[PDB]
């Protein structure tokens, strides 16, 4: 689909069988959830955003549906004030920016 | 243009007779700028992302020309590990995100 702006691009995803929200975020390079717990081995990992740097757990090739669309890549479980989906999982739907 | 996302999604801005670049950020409401001092009155703003809060400044009815485009709008000045554009902005630009 083509969305505008005028509201946060929130879209719905489905992983490890449960059913979450989260925000579409150009401005992210990686993926971050807060409300799920995933199974399995996971990696450290430090990411940064606007207030400062955040502790996170690295699971590598999860599968995850966004907006409908089935992807298997990298997902971060931490602390953020919103589930977000950047820029690793956006380019898999081939999703671009127009203005 | 329709820009890809394989690359951080960076844009040249001008503001207040200087040249900066910045992210466009489908994950921001509000735009944030950190090398860049304005004049006049300002009011104090909390925001938070990823990490925590910060305070910054808000500046009102500041003109900022964006990939060529010249806008007039609300400007925040403080600590970001980048200057982001965010949807108050990229909305005045007709943005939309395709996939
Ligand atoms: C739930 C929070 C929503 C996402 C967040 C994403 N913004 C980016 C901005 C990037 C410039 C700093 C971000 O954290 N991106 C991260 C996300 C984490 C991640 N791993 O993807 C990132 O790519 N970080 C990279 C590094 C970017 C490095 N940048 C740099 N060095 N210049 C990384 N691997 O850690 N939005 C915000 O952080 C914004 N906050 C808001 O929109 C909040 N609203 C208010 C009014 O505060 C709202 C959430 O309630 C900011 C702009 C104020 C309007």
């Amino acid at each position: 689909p083509q969305i505008t702006l005028w509201q946060r691009p929130i879209v719905t995803i489905k992983i490890g069988g449960q059913l979450r929200e989260a925000l579409l975020d150009t401005g992210a390079d990686d993926t971050v959830l807060e409300d799920i717990d995933l199974p399995g081995r996971w990696k450290p990992k430090l990411i940064v955003g606007i207030g400062g740097f955040v502790k996170v757990r690295q699971y590598e090739q999860v599968p995850i549906e966004i907006a409908g669309h089935k992807v298997v890549g990298t997902v971060l479980i931490g602390p953020t004030p919103s589930n977000i989906i950047g820029r690793n999982l956006m380019t898999q739907l081939g999703a671009t920016l127009n203005f």
